[PDB]
């Protein structure tokens, strides 16, 4: 039982991505709810300050650019990023150089955790405020959460908004993880977090907000079967364990086997085992 974490992690997670909708539910909230979220905090402003944490790739990033360009043309946008990985922030710079309608955009980036950029932020001596900052798909990494949620809030300007992506409390990744977490072998760079957990942080925290589910799915269908290959490596994706089926206790994997059926964890139909990957959106007010 090894923890998932770095080549099958990628390998994994690249299965993950092609057998689930969380891009195309990424892309479908970007379009049809993004626009209402950013549509006032470009006002009085001559220049819109975004806030990528962990932006990763970019892809995201640049969606959620488009549509504040679109809100307010003309205006001046600095798009900061904190990114950890190099090999992430490569990416985002090639895909930077790749797009054409950038030009009253201007990126940085930080090659940095959120709470390294915290702490360097903090040696400054006034905090500077952001008119949107994000955290899509990066809270599992974070050591700190509450503290972490209170930063970050107070990073945010007139009218500015916070937005949060993670695994919903109603997915099956929250009952995966309530039931089997122990089971699974340990990283201390990674914690098992959904909306439900963050809600309540956030209500603790005193902080105004709302929560949208959005369903995603992943289908697990080729996990059902010995030998599989890419059942295999969803089997590693769900348990953040490297070759699961071979080093997984017997009774673990048999019991795994029956609950990735159970309706609270996936739905079956078109002879298709579905596993419910709802993603929560979170948006903070200032
Ligand atoms: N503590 C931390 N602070 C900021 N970013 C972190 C981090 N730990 C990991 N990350 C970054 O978090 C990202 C998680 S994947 C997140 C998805 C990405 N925002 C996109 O939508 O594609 C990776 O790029 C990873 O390097
Ligand atoms: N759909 C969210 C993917 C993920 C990241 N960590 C755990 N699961």
């Amino acid at each position: 039982m090894r923890s998932l974490f770095h080549g099958k992690y990628v390998e994994s997670f690249r299965r993950f991505l092609n057998h689930s909708t969380e891009h195309q539910c990424m892309q479908e909230f970007m379009d049809k709810k993004l626009p209402g979220i950013i549509g006032r905090i470009g006002d009085t402003k001559s220049e819109i300050k975004i806030l990528s944490i962990g932006g990763g790739a970019g892809e995201i990033d640049l969606q959620i650019l488009s549509k504040v360009q679109a809100q307010y043309p003309g205006v001046c946008i600095n798009n900061e990023v904190v990114e950890p990985s190099a090999e992430q922030i490569a990416k985002y710079k090639e895909l930077v150089a790749k797009t054409s309608n950038l030009e009253n955009v201007k990126f940085a980036w930080h090659k940095e955790t959120s709470s390294e950029y915290q702490s360097r932020m903090l040696e400054k001596k006034e905090l500077q405020k952001w008119d949107f900052i994000h955290m899509i798909q990066m809270l599992y990494y974070v050591k700190d959460i509450p503290a972490t949620l209170k930063f970050f809030h107070s990073l945010l300007g007139t009218n500015a908004k916070m937005l949060i992506i993670v695994v919903s409390g109603s997915s099956g990744w929250d009952k995966l993880w309530k039931k089997y977490g122990s089971r699974f072998p340990q990283d201390d760079l990674c914690q098992y977090i959904t909306s439900d957990d963050l809600t309540q942080m956030l209500d603790n925290l005193g902080l105004k907000y709302e929560c949208y589910d959005l369903l995603s799915t992943m289908d697990i269908s080729d996990c059902f079967i010995d030998g599989n290959e890419n059942g295999d490596l969803l089997w590693d994706f769900l348990t953040e364990t490297c070759n699961f089926n071979a080093t997984a206790p017997p009774d673990l994997r048999a019991e795994l086997g029956k609950d990735l059926q159970e309706p609270e964890f996936s739905a079956k139909k078109e002879g298709k085992v579905l596993f419910n990957n709802t993603l929560s959106f979170i948006v903070i007010e200032a």
